[PDB]
DNA sequence: AAACATGTTTGCAAACATGTTT
DNA sequence: AAACATGTTTGCAAACATGTTT
């Protein structure tokens, strides 16, 4: 975390988020709708990108794509802006773009920043994760961990805030018999 | 749609399953409910038996099939998962799509039919070794019974089918395979049922 | 009605029975566990037909089919004992056969006559409805009630009894408000 | 799948709508989504407008395809239940398969694309009547948009395209249309939300 | 037009099916 | 083998979508 010159941050109001756990869960395909708060205005280009990463240390090196699977399978390919591989979309912005890196070949999502509606205190964002997170040939149950990044618009880092993402199918009981572990 | 009805035929061809050891867990066979219950990719022995020679280049072919009416017209091959997964095809020669498979065994050909799309896998006959009685052949199902994206848990079950060189068939027997984690569970539970 | 020498006797214990409506709800192609009860044994062939017609003067001439959608559409139909036009259906009896009157035209379907299971007081049958009360090109709402007969061998009949069916997609709310009209 | 960008072509080619009376509830259009809100087998007078006289066959063609990109490749045709019902179909001398059908016109010819096997209709343009500036053609929807075994209420719309009597496309214009019960009420909500 | 009839969609939890870990 | 992890199926009611009756 590296709330950086905006005191950049993101925070939570079909799925759920332990806040000391840092940890969200939530079913696949459906929407996330996620809080982003500044505190002075970041410059002018801007953007917000989304991007998964393997939180065990075995497996930080490999990409996160979406399983072989749904990768292929008309079901929420068919009739989409983004590439089926992207384990991360956003839903409700027809700027927003799908990278992936020529070198690390890894997959991000970005979205141009915009200030708050006004008297609103939020900058809101929606993400749809596409692979639960157990998918055989995809996260094999590996924890993942997004890092939301407020970057400035030639991709300097301004920020960087991350959650442990588990999407799953009953996110309610995950959630709570995580919470029993302690 | 392949038939599946039990055909001896002129050579008395029969299949069955003897336990290879003396648990072995690794799969099972309720001879009562014609179903075979294992584990995937590990190795199923299956025992072929005739009472009279068979003919020249005679194989024996091995076709999986779905066991419901519904979806009887649908091939059966590996789920995209598996048929790309790094596992099982790294080292293999046999086409990642099919999903019987059998091992031990050079001249074993794998078959797609051309009108049909019908993936199978031929073995050519061979009668058993002196003071045998059988003829074993070595199996592996390469999906769980259940892997989305293909089976997805509807049943199917394997035609395996004596034929001449030329594909005739000469006999033919067929029984409901299950592959999945827990043959021994699964085979109890549905016994129960 | 028309117990007859039996003293023939339809009961009921995804669907509910209005007692004193005399009415069904049920949901369509849900499975209807449907009560029979007997005074005396019945000959010997004995069946049981359960056959649909609509409860209207204006239509009770009218044959009750499937409406066309429903009859031709793999769905419920692909693996079939039974043909995709037969309103009615049997399930967990593989004696059950269905039948097309020649003159008539008339769809119904037979089912052998067993006495009840040893302690047991009713002999079970277990009816399929293939079709919403509603199916435009079918019953298009047209309200139908079912005819269970228990037949001679031969087709003499031996008694008779029926029920108003509606089978819809909220039995539960249909029945309720169909209460309130009183 | 056929093109639904609009091309007014060397003919500044139009379609537009305009109410037939001074309610007249039968349909509506709103201009400002694109969308045309009408009853079922109900009439649907619709308005084209040239520049420039187009060429000798010149004919006009309305197509019915899905809006979303998840069915676009789908035929849109009437649902098996409206394909047979008696009604709309007793007197008529149009494919009881096709959705879309032009009323007061012998010269209208239907068609289904041997390839595609997509439905349409076209018309001989002929040019407006003297002092009138549009050419009125008389289409009808014959299934609602929520028919099942049919559109199961995916958005469709039409193309009406004006073609050389060869089929070359010389112009284009695009419309969704969602024929239902109560055009009135549900435009109105559609426009609310 | 306003009310009513009815199939659908969405969300949710229980009982279950089935691969994985212990 | 026994326990645990997790996707699925089933049932159910609310809010809704949409044809029909009034
Ligand atoms: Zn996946
Ligand atoms: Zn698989
Ligand atoms: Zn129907
Ligand atoms: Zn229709």
């Amino acid at each position: 975390d590296y709330p950086g010159p905006h005191s950049f941050d993101v925070s939570f109001q079909t799925w759920t988020y332990s806040t000391e756990l840092k940890k969200l869960y939530c079913q696949i395909a459906k929407t996330c709708p996620i809080q982003i708060k500044v505190m002075t205005p970041p410059p002018q280009g801007a953007v917000i990108r989304a991007m998964p990463v393997y939180k065990k240390a075995e497996h930080v090196t490999e990409v996160v794509k979406r399983c072989p699977n749904h990768e292929l399978s008309r079901e929420f390919n068919e009739g989409q802006i983004a590439p089926p591989s992207h384990l991360i979309r956003v839903e409700g912005n027809s700027h927003a773009q799908y990278v992936e890196d020529p070198i690390t070949g890894r997959q991000s999502v970005l979205v141009p920043y915009e200030p708050p509606q006004v008297g609103t205190e939020f900058t809101t964002v929606l993400y749809n994760f596409m692979c639960n997170s157990s998918c055989v040939g995809g996260m094999n149950r590996r924890p993942i961990l997004i890092i939301v990044t407020l970057e400035t618009r030639d991709g300097q880092v301004l920020g960087r805030r991350c959650f442990e993402a588990r999407i799953c199918a009953c996110p309610g009981r995950d959630r709570k018999a995580d919470e029993d572990s302690i």
